[PDB]
């Protein structure tokens, strides 16, 4: 049982180990670009103008690459940027989502990279956040961007050129500096994790402050976290750490010079057939997570209404059924699924006579069976529910005992009337249940 889930990209970041493939003009299969396979296919290129803009101190330039080339590239913008103004820290931004399963993450990258494969997953619980809630942070410095003009015609001097008959595409536009995308997941409730981490991302990754309150520091202590970084710092795939000192270094600006002046962090790309821009409408499926139910007896009172003077000892046993909803094993809560039918089995034993019958054991009493099955539904507003099973009331009746001999041998025991009430989940193919 799945979540389909379709998106559009104009724009794909680029992986730390595919840097080579993303430099203007570079001529690639337009099969390739999808899953960042990138297949370059090879043909003689024209001259090629690209602007160049630094956003951060707000300056633009034109260099031209004669032959389009990763080398070509590096060599122009050097031999400007050593001329030129340049920008320690580039242009800050920060994005923060919320998100259940890494599947989803492919969106902060704008393709259809296995995200979770590359933040360590990949049961349908392992691709799914562990904690209460999961956030993601996609924040970046630009350094500088280099976009292309249409060109005059085609990109290419020559059509022999072998693109297995697939029409290939062109890197258009690149921006440069460095990248992270943050993977969190707290034990807190989603409205003050996305707060705190908004917090936290203003101080730090911004104004460079590290003045946390304690609440602060004490989700980024408690947190789990998960970054995968596009730079010369950066992996082939994520990191997992669990520390303040930690946070700190990771989440802190990078720095920028003419002799690193920031990697390809994002790209775009048009078609070499109109020079036209390219967009990828992307399709994937999200594996609900299981849902897993408890029933637990909460409020229990045991009533004993007691004559000895005339041998009658009544002993009543109630409590109000509650079910428990959790998004794993490790009991942490969730809101229930909607449409999920809750059913609870109640198996009553029922039994009574109008004379004192002196069993040795409940397991001797010719019990009166009778089963039913209870349906709750519709309960999509807390991470329990309460199980109503009589009228006029939320408590059930667990047991309910009567025995004595009567004011003649005014014993406590004895037999006069049984009820007892026995309470369980049944299996259905929306939950899992949980029985201690």
């Amino acid at each position: 049982d799945t979540e389909t889930k379709e998106f559009e990209s104009s724009e794909s970041v680029v992986l730390n180990h595919l840097n080579r493939y993303v430099f203007p003009g570079s001529l690639l299969m337009g099969n390739s670009i999808q899953d960042l396979n990138y297949k370059p296919v090879f043909a003689s290129l024209n001259p090629i103008t690209v602007s160049l803009s630094i956003p951060a101190i707000n300056q633009n330039t034109a260099i031209t690459i004669t032959n389009p080339s990763l080398s070509a590239t590096r060599a122009a913008v050097y031999n400007y940027l050593k001329t030129a103004d340049f920008t320690q820290n580039g242009q800050l931004s920060y994005s923060i989502q919320q998100f259940s399963s890494y599947d989803e993450l492919k969106v902060a990258f704008g393709s259809n990279v296995n995200s979770r494969n590359l933040f360590g997953k990949n049961n349908v619980e392992e691709g799914m956040v562990a904690r209460q809630s999961g956030f993601y942070v996609k924040f970046y410095q630009t350094s500088f961007t280099l976009d292309m003009d249409v060109p005059n015609g085609s990109l290419v001097k020559d059509n022999n050129f072998d693109s297995e008959g697939i029409e290939p595409v062109y890197v258009s536009s690149i921006s440069y500096g460095r990248m992270g995308i943050l993977a969190i997941e707290t034990n807190e409730k989603a409205e003050d994790a996305k707060r705190i981490i908004n917090e936290t991302f203003n101080k730090l990754f911004y104004k460079k402050q590290t003045n946390f309150s304690q609440e602060e520091k004490s989700f980024i202590e408690g947190a789990d976290f998960n970054l995968y970084l596009v730079g010369g710092d950066g992996s082939t795939a994520s990191q997992s750490f669990k520390g303040y000192e930690a946070f700190v270094n990771h989440v802190s600006q990078g720095t920028f010079s003419k002799d690193q002046p920031g990697v390809p962090i994002f790209c775009s790309y048009s078609y070499l057939k109109d020079n036209s821009p390219v967009k990828t409408k992307f399709k994937f499926d999200i594996k609900r997570p299981p849902l897993y139910v408890k029933l637990v007896k909460e409020n229990m009172k045991d009533i004993n209404f007691n004559d000895p003077d005339g041998g009658i000892y009544d002993n009543k046993k109630e409590a109000i059924l509650k079910i428990y909803f959790y998004k794993n094993r490790s009991l942490v809560p969730t809101l229930p699924n909607p449409y999920i039918n809750f059913k609870i089995r109640e198996k009553k034993k029922k039994w009574q006579s109008i004379a004192p019958v002196y069993y040795s054991s409940l397991d001797q009493v010719p019990f009166n069976i009778s089963e039913r099955i209870l349906t709750k539904q519709n309960t999509l507003q807390n991470i329990f529910a309460t199980i109503q099973t009589q009228d006029n009331t939320e408590f059930s009746l667990i047991s309910r005992i009567i025995r004595g001999g009567g004011r003649q041998n005014p014993v406590p025991a004895g037999f006069r009337a049984i009820e007892i009430n026995d309470y369980e989940l049944v299996e259905d193919s929306n939950y899992i249940i949980i029985k201690d």
